[PDB]
């Protein structure tokens, strides 16, 4: 169910060595500073970004880098990265790329100062793929009333490696295909499976290579390591993403990291604390079911003690809601092995329903667990509105509804504002 | 406790450009060649190595390669790693090292050829360190009447992130401390947390890394992508080494290693299955209570499935052996979450009481739980000793004994050829 290759949503943009596959993401720990990154085939080109804001017109010039990497038998064309600083809060702008032949100009807006009481409406999209299914969640995002200003999306991107080879050029087409929505508000990326890509077989065993080199995050801007986990501050929320499929041993980078963080959070800053990854701590479908367990011996208690809000995941093709819930009293021997209602654990919502390669995960544990508050096997994306440092209403459109229905909805009442049962 | 840079024990072999901190390894995967390893101070010297049988006096010579590496404010000598070749099995041969200018001269005997009723005699001992303790241990080792053939190490090799800046010359004092055993019987080497080093303090980022300078493995015998985890058969055992610190989820390098060795094990050859970590899985005191659950829950399984004999381990200061135990049947809402006796799954124990920096972990979780058969707060190495296809014995030496004395003992009925139960 892929989108062929000559699908509308592929096309090239005409011109010599035109900027395709163009993308942002925040470049800065809070909100000013934006990455663009773009694809040129013909040749090279400059790096250099022009933008300048609705307002102040003055134009400006960031200068940025070119980067290419080989799969297989695959080459890729020259990749830029650069990145703009010091940009005003809450304004438009314009960015031109391409400035050397054929130039594309697009525009983003600065999202406001961080603060307590700060709404910004963020949009939940998670593996996505490149299958007609993929393009109408996309859609129904696009048009969501309560239109999104930030997707956080959970991995899985573009599902290449299912090709053989892992025909790369299938990481060509998902950036252009997904270029009319990036190009315009960042993406907060998170790696998934699909995107470790080992391939002993053709030789190519450096993991996340492909997604490493095309998508770029701003891991240094939290004191991480690594673009695997890093963490970035928008209006009122505090967003962690964490990587299931690299190492959280104790003691292991990501470990470290994580703990320090948590310290790091000012609630009195930002209200919401939001936690990404891609495989689900908590998961009631057959499909990938307990593969959260290791993680979650690991970081529960964490995310507990902190009081985290909400925790998106991905990886089950499909949606499902939980209750505020905990496990962690488990001693091996003593029997306290069982999901407990707790209104300090945060809520674990998982959309990897956006549409993959056309597939859903229907089966589920039957019967529904007591932990899971609501779960069903649609395609779709969700939506998570801040409203307070005490609301923030989210809500799950399926794409068999209109574009207005959300199919699921729900209020979050924030476990340090407001720390009434939420729970239905 | 840690013993002066000045002990006897850290001497410094005279000579110009004096090879030292000499240590060998397997050099593949069934017996037939050794990794030979040394540091010379003066200057860069020769990767070469003299070889010869005592037998067929045919002087060869192997040529290996040099490496140095920075840690902060450190700079290495210069590294030396050299692999010979297609050895005759069983035999004995001397090596010489340090050919340019001060030549040192050693030996070591090649294993029998892999097979079903060899036997042959392994030393158990992990976390080391370099405290009197240390000393104490390894002279017990070299003591031992059955005498040891190739030592199982579990991992914290020296302790020197303990230092200052982690001090790298407590490395090579530590090299130098465990030539006199390394440098003419391997030791098969498994990573700690002591040897990640992670510090971004003094940036140094890149994990393992003093450690995988100095210490090289097979790896690609088996057919690994990295010297974290590995596997080697050697008389009638097949040794499957991992990393806790290393990641293990789903689609990993190391997860996806692992399943397909599980397979490629073939008991009607190599009857005995012994499996290394550092983080015990099983462990009943305080200190490290329950780390190793993430990776419990991702591998216990298989090794009930593959009916692995014996998990052997360190991290924890101190000795615990168990029932053959199993915790397999979870399901998060079904309350199966006790340790049950189980005859296809290993035993699983604990050495990492070698010494360390001279600490013992003595708290316990009172009372001894069941799947626990024996355990005690004592520093010492172990020996399993291979006598058949059927039958293994372990044993367990104390510190305080007299180098006879084994104050614990086992004999291990092999899971696959005579599965009778063992258990005390
Ligand atoms: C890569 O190799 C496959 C077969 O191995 C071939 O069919 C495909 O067209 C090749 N692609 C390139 C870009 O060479
Ligand atoms: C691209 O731009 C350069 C400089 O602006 C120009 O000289 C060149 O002919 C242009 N067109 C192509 C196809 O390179
Ligand atoms: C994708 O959706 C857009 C509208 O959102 C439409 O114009 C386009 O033709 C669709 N293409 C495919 C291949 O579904
Ligand atoms: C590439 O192909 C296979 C997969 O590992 C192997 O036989 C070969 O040695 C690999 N590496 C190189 C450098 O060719
Ligand atoms: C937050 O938002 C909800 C719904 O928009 C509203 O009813 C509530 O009174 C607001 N809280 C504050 C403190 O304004
Ligand atoms: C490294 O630095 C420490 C202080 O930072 C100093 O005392 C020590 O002697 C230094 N070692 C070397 C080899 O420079
Ligand atoms: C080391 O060996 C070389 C060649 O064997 C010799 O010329 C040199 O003088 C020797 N001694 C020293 C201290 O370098
Ligand atoms: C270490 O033990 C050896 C004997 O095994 C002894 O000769 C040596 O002096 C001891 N050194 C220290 C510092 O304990
Ligand atoms: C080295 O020291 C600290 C620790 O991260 C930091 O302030 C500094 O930027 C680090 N890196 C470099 C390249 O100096
Ligand atoms: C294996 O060894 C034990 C103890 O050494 C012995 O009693 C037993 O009979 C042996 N088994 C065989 C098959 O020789
Ligand atoms: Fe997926
Ligand atoms: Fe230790
Ligand atoms: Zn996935
Ligand atoms: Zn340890």
């Amino acid at each position: 169910r892929d989108m062929p290759l000559d699908s509308d949503v592929f096309r090239v943009p005409p011109g010599y060595n035109a900027p395709q596959q163009v993308h942002i993401t925040q470049g800065d720990l809070v909100g000013r500073a934006m990455i663009i990154s773009w694809v040129t085939m013909d040749e090279p080109g400059s790096s250099a970004v022009r933008y300048w804001s609705e307002k102040n017109g003055r134009k400006r010039i960031a200068k940025g880098k070119m980067s290419t990497y080989r799969f297989f038998n695959y080459s890729s064309g020259f990749i830029h990265h650069t990145t703009i600083r010091k940009l005003k809060y809450n304004t438009k702008y314009y960015y031109e790329v391409g400035l050397r032949n054929t130039t594309r100009r697009f525009s983003f807006i600065t999202p406001p100062q961080t603060g307590l009481d700060v709404p910004y409406t963020f949009g939940l999209i998670g593996d996505l793929g490149q299958s007609f299914d993929s393009n109408t969640t996309l859609s129904h995002y696009e048009l969501s009333p309560k239109k999104g200003q930030t997707v956080l999306f959970v991995g899985d991107l573009s599902y290449a490696d299912r090709y053989p080879n892992h025909d790369n050029v299938r990481w060509d087409t998902w950036g252009r295909f997904t270029e009319r929505s990036v190009a315009y508000q960042p993406w907060i990326w998170t790696a998934g499976n699909h995107e470790i890509e080992f391939a002993p077989e053709i030789n190519e065993t450096e993991p996340f290579k492909p997604f490493s080199y095309r998508y770029h995050v701003p891991y240094e801007a939290s004191q991480s390591t690594s673009p695997f986990w890093y963490s970035i501050k928008r209006a009122s929320a505090h967003i962690i993403v964490l990587s299931s499929y690299s190492a959280y041993g104790r003691g292991t980078p990501q470990y470290t990291w994580l703990k320090k963080e948590l310290r790091k959070v000012k609630r009195s800053e930002t209200p919401w604390l939001i936690v990404l990854m891609h495989s689900p701590l908590y998961n009631s479908y057959n499909h990938h079911f307990m593969e959260g367990e290791a993680m979650r011996t690991k970081f529960e208690a964490w995310f507990v003690k902190y009081k985290v809000d909400v925790v998106f995941a991905g990886h089950v093709h499909a949606y499902e809601r939980s209750e505020r819930v905990s496990n962690i009293a488990y001693k091996i021997t003593d029997g306290l092995c069982t999901p407990v209602k707790d209104q300090s654990a945060p809520v674990y919502i998982t959309i990897g329903d956006a549409g993959n390669y056309g597939v859903i995960d229907s089966n589920m544990i039957q019967p529904q667990p007591e932990y899971s508050a609501f779960r069903e096997a649609s395609f779709g994306h969700g939506m998570f509105d801040i409203k307070n440092r005490t609301h923030a209403h989210f809500s799950w459109n399926r794409n068999q509804d209109g574009v207005a229905v959300e199919a699921d909805s729900v209020w979050f009442f924030n476990r340090h504002w407001y720390p009434v049962d939420d729970s239905t």
